[PDB]
């Protein structure tokens, strides 16, 4: 007989830079992103270090664009550190009447948030963008190794 359920047997899970359409996982659009971690990447044709952001890089990467990642000192990011009220990311918001921006913790991760590999505590832990970002905002010492996940998650 026919399959009662399409060939996945559940709803297909697509990656952070992907969206499920036409029964497949396709990439989203890079301009459909904003809330993501700002990183320094090198353009393969220009060889310039340009500020990219995790979703931008990921989506554009799966769209067939080639970019090499560089160090956090290679470029200057819009948000490389803490922000102030009037301009806050997804891991940071303006608090109850102030001029500052407070950095939230991982427990307030509401927006999508990618999964990245960051070396914290001397270990490479895959955490969510909202978490790693919160850390980078609050003052936790974090060393982003890559915008891809770590092999921390392996059972």
């Amino acid at each position: 007989g026919s399959h009662m359920n399409p060939l996945t047997q559940a709803v297909p899970k697509c990656q952070r830079w992907e969206k499920l359409q036409n029964s497949r996982c396709v990439c989203k659009m890079p301009y459909e992103c904003g809330p993501s971690l700002d990183v320094c990447a090198q353009d393969e044709r220009s060889k310039r270090i340009l500020p990219l952001t995790v979703c931008k890089m990921h989506v554009l990467h799966c769209q067939g664009r080639n970019y090499t990642l560089t160090g956090r000192d290679s470029c200057t990011l819009p948000a490389s550190a803490e922000k102030a009220c009037g301009a806050c990311p997804l891991w940071g918001k303006c608090d109850a009447e102030s001029s500052k921006c407070v950095c939230r913790e991982a427990s307030e991760c509401e927006e999508e948030g990618f999964s990245i590999c960051v070396e914290v505590n001397g270990k490479e832990q895959t955490m969510s963008e909202c978490e790693a970002g919160a850390l980078r905002c609050r003052g936790q010492s974090i060393s982003v190794t890559s915008i891809r996940p770590c092999a921390a998650e392996t059972q």
